[PDB]
């Protein structure tokens, strides 16, 4: 009965240090393990679970009930549940297990010919099998472990096809978690991202690799503080404080499918308007309206590109939010105004928390908050005081609709004030300066629960409000992991009711579906090597659960940037969906234009390419929009079928084309890759202006194509180079240069066209006027397909529209043309002018063309 292999034990005392007599007590196996670890008390196969009765079915699926005859060693067993599996598409499996006696707290969340699933009940353990029913592999499995369903513990196991698992944000990790007995807390935290940690954000959902390539999704719809254990047989346990079992099946079979069909749930993420691409530039210690007014000058006389001018806590009267100070910001309306005539926009930081201290009548915010019952209330039902900038606080409690319109009315009247084009939102955890209020917290099972996850402190209130706290739809125990996504829908709504235009929200915290509403950066990064290695598998793992407008601090947050590291952080950061460079008060100043004239040259050359990107970089996200796609990909996304791609995070895609293989140390002129099989066209081939100076090209020419077998391949990376690959087979449309998007908007397009060996390639273009409400639904865009065949290039108008219809083609780069044509047509006439290069095999031809009118270019 005590005969379980190690690695396919599970933990009898996660509540506790454990004897061998009180293990044995609970009904465990107790045996020491050889040398988080493996757990010496473990449930043997008989240890009591629930037992499946009265299964029937119904139109949607299945019905039974569960019973627990012997109680587990955690208080409120509940003994009797009820299980409903709804077989609600081919590829999404749902089941639930509440108490049929009492409604439990539930996450809010807007709702041949067979299934991909196939899905059986061990009776007694009980337990959910879930079959892939194309190969029959074990894809879900809870029989492994006991069900506990407690009114604080839910635990629920399965078997892992893999030892390849990626999700469960948000936490500094590889892709790719560990299976060797790792505890991954989900509890929204306020702490510079470091390992082991719970962060800011939880995203209680797996993406699991199966051999051969395919892959499924399981998403546990749970928002309270939970630790997901998984072990190397390899398992997984989910472990909740809360709330009920509400899990989701994604059968892909391919990783981009899961991705699409878990987003198919949270919501697809929403469109950002154009400028909203562009550059970012923000610190801690602007502390004027002077100064702020230099950073846009002096990146201007650079010739730095930048779309978006920011403030920190700086602009704010005493630190309080919807206020500016009549010092260094007396003229702030009048800057914000000159931002706008100069086409650029305007973000400014919102903290949640609302200064409480000020004489009544002094202060709108709060006086206006008090007067409607928006804040979360304590035991005695007055406004919960914490500590955060301006000192006092309350907290609005954004589960409240009185709350959203006070924050409506609060973000609309600031705007009357200063026009702000978006909204960053940050210490949305919510975080809070002392534990849980000025007032500490009751003594009660919700601040001191059975069992507490590993977070950080040991306890639900450290840097945060108490557990026990009031909030409309329950208590702060239940919805803390959702204040931060709470506060981005009340923002997002916001900003379209004062605006009338596309919002632009960046969220600290964060929780599953937030990308449907706003973005995120990833927090209080170090200016270290190793957190710039780091960004990139946290950038991929936020596309997965998506949130693709997901960036770090260009150059780093925290501490001191060096000059090498702010020019390798520009180059990967310039392939950051979302790109703001961000500066902590005391750090040394990191704008492009305060380094070195080779340093500048290497920045502004990164910016450059990002501009001219920006229409493609555009069309992946209304295709993340539209269809739940990536943005920033993992390898193993595009090529799941080579297992070489499994364990890369230290390169990226854009879409299925454009391979980007950052230097991510100090002192390398080099760089190693991987190569999925195929022809990757190196960028520097496709001409690119700039409007200011750049890197002189390198000494040695570098191979035009890289012709990978799917391998590994060392490339020169000098400190003036980041490498990116072409994918043969695909058009990407390029913009010419500007220092804003309002700017680029108006420069003629060009394309680069990668042809395969056979001559084909295909790519596209989504185009619309970039920040309206509502374009896809009123068809007020253009789409055009692109396609390269036997030595011809075409569109294909799938819609043209006023947006749109002016777009100018002047330039198409054709890339693996092996043989000097003897003539270059447009429209079956001789075109102005054509470039040849025998070395690089790149065909260069001038052209005037409408993406919006159909064209055929050939060449022979
Ligand atoms: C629920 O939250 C309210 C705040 O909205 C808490 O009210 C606070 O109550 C404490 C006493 O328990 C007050 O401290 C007192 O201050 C006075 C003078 O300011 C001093 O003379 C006393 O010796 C004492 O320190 C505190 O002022 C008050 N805070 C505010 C903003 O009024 C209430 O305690 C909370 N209830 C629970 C059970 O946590
Ligand atoms: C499993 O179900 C049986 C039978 O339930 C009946 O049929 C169902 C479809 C539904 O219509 C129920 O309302 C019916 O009662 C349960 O056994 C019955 O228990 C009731 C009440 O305790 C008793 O009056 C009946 O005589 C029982 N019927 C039989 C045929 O034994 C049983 O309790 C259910 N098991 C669990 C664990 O809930
Ligand atoms: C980040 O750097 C600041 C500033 O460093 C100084 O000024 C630079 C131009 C450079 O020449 C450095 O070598 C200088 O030391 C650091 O703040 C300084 O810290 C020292 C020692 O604590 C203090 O005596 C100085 O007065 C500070 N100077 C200023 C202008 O504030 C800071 O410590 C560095 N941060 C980290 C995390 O190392
Ligand atoms: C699901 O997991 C359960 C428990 O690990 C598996 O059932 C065990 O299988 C072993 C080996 O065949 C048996 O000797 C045990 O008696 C089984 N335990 C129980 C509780 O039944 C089961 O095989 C797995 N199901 C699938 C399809 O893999
Ligand atoms: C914008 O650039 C100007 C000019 O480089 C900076 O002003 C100089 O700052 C140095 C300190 O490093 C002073 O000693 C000089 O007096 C200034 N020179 C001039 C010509 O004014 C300015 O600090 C920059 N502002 C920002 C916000 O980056
Ligand atoms: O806490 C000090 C830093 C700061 C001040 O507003 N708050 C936390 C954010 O993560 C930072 O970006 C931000 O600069
Ligand atoms: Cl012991
Ligand atoms: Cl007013
Ligand atoms: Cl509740
Ligand atoms: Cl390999
Ligand atoms: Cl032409």
């Amino acid at each position: 009965q005590c005969d379980v292999p190690p690695n396919s034990r599970f933990d009898c005392a996660p509540d506790k240090a454990i004897t061998q007599e009180q293990c044995e007590a609970r009904g465990c196996c107790y045996i020491p393990a050889k040398q988080m670890g493996q757990p010496w008390c473990f449930f043997p196969p008989s240890y009591p679970s629930y037992k499946l009765e009265n299964l029937s079915s119904s139109e949607m699926g299945y019905t039974a009930t569960l019973t627990r005859t012997t109680p587990t060693f955690f208080p409120k067993d509940i003994l009797t549940l009820r299980l409903d599996v709804m077989m609600e598409t081919e590829n999404r499996l749902h089941f639930t297990i509440k108490d049929p006696a009492n409604r439990r707290y539930e996450v809010p969340l807007e709702t041949a010919p067979s299934p991909l699933y196939s899905v059986e009940f061990s009776e007694e353990p009980f337990g959910v099998i879930v079959h892939r029913q194309l190969d029959g592999r074990v894809l879900l499995n809870t029989t492994v472990a006991p069900l506990f369903f407690a009114d604080q513990f839910l635990q629920l196991s399965t078997s892992l096809p893999s030892q390849y698992i990626t999700g469960l944000a948000e936490h500094l990790s590889p892709l790719m978690l560990s299976t060797s007995w790792t505890r991954i807390t989900l509890w929204n935290r306020d702490l510079a991202p470091t390992p082991g940690a719970n962060l800011y954000g939880s995203h209680p959902f797996y993406l699991a690799l199966e051999d051969g390539g395919s892959a499924h999704g399981v998403f546990l719809l749970n928002s309270n503080a939970m630790d997901v254990v998984l072990q190397p047989s390899p398992a997984l346990s989910w472990r909740s404080t809360g709330g009920i079992l509400d899990v989701y099946i994604f059968l892909g079979p391919e990783p981009k499918s899961v991705v699409q069909q878990y987003l198919d749930v949270v919501g697809y993420p929403f469109m950002p308007p154009y400028w909203g691409l562009g550059f970012h530039l923000c610190r801690w210690g602007y502390s004027s309206t002077a100064i702020t007014r230099q950073v846009v000058e002096n990146m201007t006389r650079a010739h730095f590109p930048l779309d978006v001018q920011w403030n920190d806590l700086d602009y704010m009267d005493s630190r309080r939010d919807f206020t500016f100070n009549k010092d260094g910001f007396r003229d702030f309306p009048a800057m914000v105004q000159e931002l706008h005539q100069g086409g650029r926009r305007y973000m400014m930081i919102v903290d949640p928390a609302i200064s409480s201290s000020g004489p009544a009548g002094s202060y709108r915010p709060y006086d206006e908050g008090l007067r409607r019952g928006v804040f979360i209330t304590n035991e005695t039902g007055q406004p919960l005081i914490g500590k955060v900038w301006p000192g006092s606080t309350a907290f609005p409690d954004f589960t409240n609709p009185t709350a959203l319109a006070w924050w409506e009315d609060m973000v609309a009247e600031f705007h009357d004030q200063v026009p702000f084009d978006g909204m960053w939102i940050d210490m949305n955890e919510p975080s809070n300066f002392i534990r849980g209020s000025e007032d500490g917290c009751p003594n009660n099972e919700l601040e001191n629960p059975p069992y507490v996850p590993g977070v950080v402190g040991g306890t639900l209130q450290a840097a945060t409000i108490c557990a026990s706290s009031h909030q409309f739809l329950s208590t702060h125990y239940n919805l803390h992991n959702l204040y931060g996504l709470t506060e981005a829908i009340a923002s997002h709504r916001a900003l379209v009711k004062a605006r009338g235009t596309r919002p632009f929200v960046i969220s600290r915290s964060t929780f599953a579906g937030h990308g449907r509403y706003a973005g995120h950066w990833t927090g209080d990064v170090w200016s270290s090597w190793e957190q710039l290695a780091s960004s990139v598998p946290e950038i991929l793992q936020f596309n997965l659960l998506g949130v693709p407008l997901v960036g770090a601090d260009v150059c780093g947050f925290l501490g001191n940037t060096s000059e090498e590291l702010c020019v390798r952080w520009t180059q990967l950061g310039a392939f950051y969906p979302f790109m703001r460079n961000h500066n902590s008060l005391l750090s040394l100043p990191q704008e492009p234009y305060s380094f070195s004239e080779p340093a500048q040259q290497a920045m502004r050359k990164a910016l450059t390419l990002r501009y001219a990107l920006l229409p493609h970089l555009y069309t992946l996200f209304h295709q993340a929009h539209v269809a739940g796609e990536t943005v920033a990909r993992p390898l193993f996304l595009e090529f799941p079928k080579d297992s070489s791609t499994w364990t890369v995070d230290h390169q990226l895609l854009w879409g299925e084309a454009l391979l980007i293989t950052p230097v991510l140390q100090a002192g390398k002129a080099e760089v190693t890759g991987y190569f999925p099989l195929g022809t990757w066209y190196d960028l520097q081939t496709v001409p690119i202006e700039a409007l200011g100076s750049l890197p002189p090209p390198p000494a040695a020419p570098r191979e035009p194509a890289i012709h990978s077998e799917g391998q590994w391949v060392t490339l020169p990376a000098p400190l003036d180079t980041i490498n990116v690959h072409l994918r043969a087979g695909y058009i990407i449309p390029l913009q010419g240069p500007g220092l804003t998007t309002t700017e680029s908007r108006q420069q003629p397009m060009a394309l680069a066209v990668a042809l395969t060996k056979g001559g084909e390639a295909r790519g596209e273009l989504f185009w619309d006027d970039g920040e309206s409400l509502e374009v896809l639904e009123r068809g007020a865009y253009t789409q055009v397909i692109f396609l390269a065949r036997n030595n011809t290039i075409v569109n294909e108008l799938v819609r043209v529209t006023s947006e749109g219809a002016g777009l100018q083609l002047q330039k198409v780069t054709v890339l693996g043309v092996a043989t000097a044509p003897q003539q270059v047509l447009s429209n079956g006439v001789p075109v102005s002018n054509f470039t040849y290069s025998p070395d690089t095999k790149v065909l260069d031809i001038c052209v005037s063309l409408l993406m919006g009118e159909q064209f055929l270019v050939s060449w022979c």
